[PDB]
C-alpha cells in the first residue's frame, strides 16, 4: 500500500519504475520534415513505456482509469520533457533525445518555431548541472509531475481521490528531505532545495505549454493521445 | 543590503509593498478586464521595486522578469481576493464574477474555472496573507530566471523560503508539517504558470491592440534614477 511506504521504500519503488532509454534509427541521416519525423516516432514509442512506468508510481493504479488517464493526459508531454532535460544534463550545449540523436541549438533551427524551447530545454539541462540534480532526486520530481499537474483540473469519489493524491504527494516530499537528509544537508540546506526542485517544475510546465502550442501549429492530423488510446493502454484486462 | 534581512524583517516589508485594490471602471466585459489589468499594472511595478533585492539587478533584467511575471501576478492576486468568495471571482469589489458570466466570453470559461479551483486550494489550505506576500514575490523572482544576477536571485529566493519556514514554525507546525506546507504552497505555483500560459494564449486568441507590456512601457513605470 503506498501511503505505507518508508521513504527509501518509495525510492527503490521509484528507480525500479524507470522506462529504458529508447533510440532512433541506425543507418549508415541527417535530416531535413526528416528531424520531426525522427522525434515523432521516438516520442510515440516512449509513451507506451510512460504508461508502463506510471502504473508502477506508488498510488497511481489506486486512482480510478477515468482520472489516471486525466493525469496523463494532462502530464505526457512534461514528463517526456523532463526526461529529455535529464538524458541531456551530462552534454552541455546538446538535446539527447535519443543516443543517437543528439542535438544542437542549430539544429533546433531546422524546424519552424523550435529554437526558442530548445533554449528553454538546454537552460533547464544548465539548470540542473549547476544543482548537481541526483537521478533520486530526479525520479521523485517525474511523479510529482504526474500526480500534480493533473489534480487542479478534475463529487464524493472525486474528494476521495484528491485526497490521496494529496497523501501521495505528501509521502514524496518526506521522501525528497530523507533523501537530502541521508547525503548531509542541513536542515536549512534541505529547505532551500527543496524549494529549488520544486520551482523547476513551474519552468517545465511553461516549457510543456509552450511545446504543446508548437505542436499543434504544425497541423498534423494527430498531436495528443486520445482519451481512448490512453484508456486502451491503461485500461489492460 | 537585502539579503542581510531577517525573516521577520522580510515579512514585514513584503507586507508593507502590497499594492491597493482597483476598482473596474463604470465585448464590454474583455473591456472592463482589459482596463483593470492596464491600470494594476503601475501597482505592481510600485509593488516590484519593494520587493527585497529587486532593485539591484540591472533595469533591463527588472524588465523581464516583469515581463514574464505580470498575468501570473495579476492572476495570484484574483485568486487570493477570491478566497473567501466561493464560486466567484472578484476581479474588483464593484466586479465580483460567477462562472456563468465567464461563459459569456469565448473561451474564457476553462480558465475560470481554473482559477476558481485555485481559489479552492488556497481557503481548503488556510492560506494566510504572509504566505501569500512570499509567493507572490517567487513567481516574480522565478519566473524570468532562465551569472551574478542569477546567483543574487537564487540567494533572495532562498531567503524567501527562509522565511516561508519561519512563519510555519512560528505556527507551530513540526518539521515534517513545514516540509509538507512548504511544497504544497510550490506545486500551485505550477498551476498558476498553467493559467498564465492558458490565459495568454486566451488573450492572443482575441486579436485584440495588444497582449504584453512592451520593454519601452515597463521600463518608464520603473522610473530610472536620472
Ligand atoms: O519533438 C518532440 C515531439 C514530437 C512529437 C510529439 O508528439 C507526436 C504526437 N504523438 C501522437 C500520439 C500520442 C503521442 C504524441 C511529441 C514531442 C519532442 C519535444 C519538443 C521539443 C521542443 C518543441 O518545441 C516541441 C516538442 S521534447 C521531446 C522529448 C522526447 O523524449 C521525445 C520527443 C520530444
Ligand atoms: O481578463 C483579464 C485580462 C484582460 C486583459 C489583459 O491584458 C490587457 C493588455 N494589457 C496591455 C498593456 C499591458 C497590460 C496588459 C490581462 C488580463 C484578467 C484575467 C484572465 C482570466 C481568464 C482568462 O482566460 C484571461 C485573463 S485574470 C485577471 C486579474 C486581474 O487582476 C485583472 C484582469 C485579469
Amino acid at each position: 500500500l503506498a501511503l505505507s511506504l518508508t521513504a527509501d521504500q518509495m525510492v527503490s519503488a521509484l528507480l525500479d519504475a524507470e522506462p529504458p532509454i529508447l533510440y532512433s534509427e541506425y543507418d549508415p541521416r541527417p535530416f531535413s520534415a526528416s528531424m520531426m519525423g525522427l522525434l515523432t516516432n521516438l516520442a510515440d514509442r516512449e509513451l507506451v513505456h510512460m504508461i508502463n512506468w506510471a502504473k508502477r508510481v506508488p498510488g497511481f493504479v489506486d486512482l480510478t482509469l477515468h482520472d489516471q488517464v486525466h493525469l496523463l493526459e494532462c502530464a505526457w508531454l512534461e514528463i517526456l520533457m523532463i526526461g529529455l532535460v535529464w538524458r541531456s544534463m551530462e552534454h552541455p550545449g546538446k538535446l539527447l533525445f535519443a543516443p543517437n540523436l543528439l542535438l544542437d541549438r542549430n539544429q533546433g533551427k531546422c524546424v519552424e518555431g523550435m529554437v526558442e524551447i530548445f533554449d528553454m530545454l538546454l537552460a533547464t539541462s544548465s539548470r540542473f548541472r549547476m544543482m548537481n540534480l541526483q537521478g533520486e532526486e530526479f525520479v521523485c520530481l517525474k511523479s510529482i509531475i504526474l500526480l500534480n499537474s493533473g489534480v487542479y483540473t478534475f463529487t464524493l469519489k472525486s474528494l476521495e481521490e484528491k485526497d490521496h493524491i494529496h497523501r501521495v504527494l505528501d509521502k514524496i516530499t518526506d521522501t525528497l528531505i530523507h533523501l537530502m537528509a541521508k547525503a548531509g544537508l542541513t536542515l536549512q540546506q534541505q529547505h532551500q532545495r527543496l524549494a529549488q526542485l520544486l520551482l523547476i517544475l513551474s519552468h517545465i510546465r511553461h516549457m510543456s505549454n509552450k511545446g504543446m502550442e508548437h505542436l499543434y501549429s504544425m497541423k498534423c492530423k494527430n498531436v495528443v493521445p486520445s482519451y481512448d488510446l490512453l484508456l486502451e493502454m491503461l485500461d489492460a484486462h
